[PDB]
């Protein structure tokens, strides 16, 4: 995967031997952003929720330090409870740059459409409608993309459409963002795509939005790919399959006799703190070799038991975010949030409820400091046996590695793990994004069963280890590659 | 939904209120079928599953009483178990009632379908180029329209596309048929549809093909709502809903330190068993009643928290199945079951190897014969919620109270729920067809998550009782309608 900057200096990196082309950030680019930002002078910021108030807000600093006469103007629906805030943070209509999202719209050379999966789903005609022709529609995820093409629909052809992917949390965008200003190299990495060039500046404008917004490196996808590694990854490792796989491990270790706290400690605990911490320190191998002898027979029976189960529900998710299916089912399930065709309203309810989220707030409140769990053995089998098989799918399915590691491994591990080990699981699986927590509703289950009625059956069977699974983990070529990638990640914890 | 028919009389059924007109058949109309088949002289029948054999055998045998020339031909691959037992059964290239699938096709005026949802998916194009224009396609449910539909495409515009759904397993279809020859009105009842007419013959053919397979009574539906109400209706209460909340129950129980084996026989042996019964026999309402007073409590402790979260899933499960996002999702998971794009393969896999099912074996190992299990209210509060969360999206989805009550009541507890009875739960998830299949094992961990997640942490909250839910369900139309489709049962 290629592409052509005349402002920007692209440089190669080499994962498991492919190359890709990355662009490394900085502030001393900020004086080349008058020239990637040329034939803007107002950059449209619509919606405030999270990205909306890191990503305007660094845009605003960036041009201010590039001596850019461009306008950050924030575009607010009508019904947004969000006025008085963005106006707390100097985005005002005195100053022209706080507005109703129409003409806001209108008037921006660069729309950055950061509203709700939702909201994109049931505003996009109207969006379009008010744009200048010629102008430019960035995106800062491809849910948009794969909307219309599950409706064989696209973008209208007289605009661009880039897109600007923080691998992280809008918070930690900022807060880096601002840490940057005296840390080189602390900022949050972004990936970018140019899906639609009308004119030939849509790359030098992606790249001069993630530069602005202190991504540390650039790196390159297509918009397809991104929303497909995005949407399937959050039912898989990013959430979805975490839960579904300690739901079935905390099950069954309560069911040999564990007490209810320690198998706590042993799944959710385990995943969240050291299992994630040595991950991202030295790797998958490293939690495997950091095993007793006796603890290493364990991780490989799980691990030869688990691997194929979870691929086999990995592999029917990606397929249906592939297809069409899973985004549609998403939009439908957003309308059944409110009462039509004669029907009650069904929004999502709480997960934290149930028998092991409850036994969780009681270890979590008597957690010592800095506490990161227990290292069992079986558990990290599981969950190694997870991730390498979303590494799979996502390897045949055609992602490029940077983008299996650095949203499959890195912002795993790195940021919403550690938030996981704060609040728990639960947490997130109630108060994440409404199209992670469909995800995450939908296909937990999922990796439950296939982990109860497929994986723990064939350890309780004493079947023989599958050697040629264990081989091939320990020789992947990605845990050269993970290394690689790693190097690349911002200079200060993330999350 | 009115129909045309010149060749039968129709009658009506009123179900809580709403008309609906119905066919009654008998060995005593079979002299209208030559007129009900006016241009037809061969009817191909396309497959030899379990409905093959069935409805070959009806046809032949009515129109033989019938004293009609039209001619049943099968078409099978020579070289086949299929193929043999044509064959014995009498169907033979000798006496042409046995060939070639496309030469059958092509010289056929009716041509059933009758082989799998994976083979229509992968097949129609070369159906439809074998077949004569103005000649009628018959399904036997409405996999393919579904699949044509996520597409975006439709049947070719010079056929008409007609169908005829027993309800029933085919060997009772057959079995029935053989013993409606002996015994009057004995037979399985039908539904059917008209999808697209071309030369104005489509209704007359249809009814007659129903008339012809011994249909008691023949319902009215569309090939759309068919293949809703099926390929939902499974995913739901049929075979994956109970799969689903028997885990949740199972579990609860068990949690709560009642002994494995009588959990067991709490939730699926009640259900079943003595609970199917009582539904099939007098309906919902006598659940309810046949509970002590302190059972009535706890019934609707279980009604009050399970329906809604029951209908959450339901809902979203009947959109994905009529948005083309599940028949879409199948026909992938189909070919994933063989390696391709450098991926393993992943052929199904069984449910049966798990605490609950392990127990289960056990228990039915010892199960004397006739045993319907115990009636236990709470589980009978979650059954019910269940049944009216269905009825209530098939109802506001637009469904006929027929289909409705014959789909998802009475071919449920009459049909399926006595199969799953004798061979158990497991037995029917590990061996059922590939859709049925697929969607059992798809949506049955949703509503185990539902019930766990929501209805139980309702129940363990001490939420009173929604007195609306309990009410709603004690005055609901459908009970009454229920007792009127139930007298049209064979
Ligand atoms: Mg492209
Ligand atoms: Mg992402
Ligand atoms: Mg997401
Ligand atoms: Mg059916
Ligand atoms: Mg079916």
């Amino acid at each position: 995967l290629d592409f052509d900057t005349s402002v920007f200096n692209k440089e190669k990196v080499s994962l498991a031997g492919h190359e890709e082309y990355i662009v490394r950030g900085g502030r001393n680019l900020f004086p080349l952003l008058p020239e990637a930002f040329k034939g803007i002078k107002q950059i449209g910021v619509i919606g405030w929720g999270s990205q909306g108030p890191a990503q305007a807000q660094n845009l605003r600093d960036s041009l201010a330090e590039a001596k850019s006469d461009i306008v950050v103007k924030i575009g607010l629906r009508k019904g947004s409870k969000s006025f008085d805030e963005a106006r707390a943070a100097g985005f005002t209509e005195e100053s022209g740059t706080l507005g109703d999202i129409w003409e806001t719209v209108s008037g921006s050379d660069l729309v950055l459409l950061l509203i709700s999966d939702a909201a994109q789903a049931d505003n996009y005609e109207k969006i379009f409608s008010h744009m200048k022709p010629n102008s430019i529609l960035g995106l800062s995820h491809g849910f948009l993309l794969g909307h219309l093409q599950s409706a064989g629909l696209d973008f209208p052809k007289n605009i661009s459409v880039i897109a600007v992917c923080p691998k992280g949390m809008g918070p930690s965008v900022r807060r880096l963002y601002v840490q940057g200003k005296e840390i080189n190299g602390a900022g949050i990495n972004s990936s970018f795509a140019v899906h639609q060039d009308v004119d030939g500046r849509a790359t030098d404008v992606a790249l001069g939005w993630s530069v602005a917004l202190g991504s540390p490196f650039t790196f390159a996808t297509t918009l397809e790919q991104e929303y497909k590694s995005d949407i399937f990854g959050e039912r898989g490792i990013l959430l979805g399959a975490v839960h579904g796989i300690v739901e079935a491990l905390f099950r069954r270790y309560t069911e040999q006799g564990m007490d209810e706290e320690m198998a706590y400690k042993n799944t959710v605990e385990g995943i969240t703190g050291i299992i994630s911490k040595t991950i991202s320190k030295k790797g998958m191998l490293e939690v495997y070799n950091s095993l007793t002898e006796e603890g290493k027979k364990e991780f490989n029976k799980a691990y030869s038991a688990s691997f194929y189960p979870c691929m086999d529900i990995l592999y029917e998710c990606y397929e249906d975010v592939a297809s069409g299916s899973e985004i549609r089912s998403v939009v439908l399930a957003g309308r059944r949030f409110y009462e039509k065709e004669g029907l009650p309203a069904f929004p999502m309810g709480n997960i934290d409820q149930t028998r092991m989220w409850k036994v969780g707030e009681k270890v979590r409140s008597t957690r010592p400091e800095n506490d990161l769990g227990p290292l069992h053995p079986f558990t990290a089998g599981v969950y190694v046996a997870l991730m390498m098989a979303q590494i799979e799918v996502l390897r045949k399915k055609g992602h490029s590695y940077s983008e299996i590691i650095n949203e499959s491994v890195i912002e795993s591990v790195d940021s919403l793990n550690p938030f996981m080990h704060a609040r728990g699981v639960a947490f997130m699986v109630d108060n994440c994004s409404t199209t992670a927590r469909l995800g995450s509703r939908k296909w937990a289950p999922r990796f439950d069963y296939i982990l109860t009625q497929q994986a723990f059956v064939t350890v309780d069977k004493d079947a023989p280890i599958n050697q040629d699974l264990i081989s091939n983990f320990m020789s992947d070529p990605v845990h050269g590659a993970i290394e690689v990638c790693a190097e690349l990640r911002p200079t200060v914890d993330i999350s």
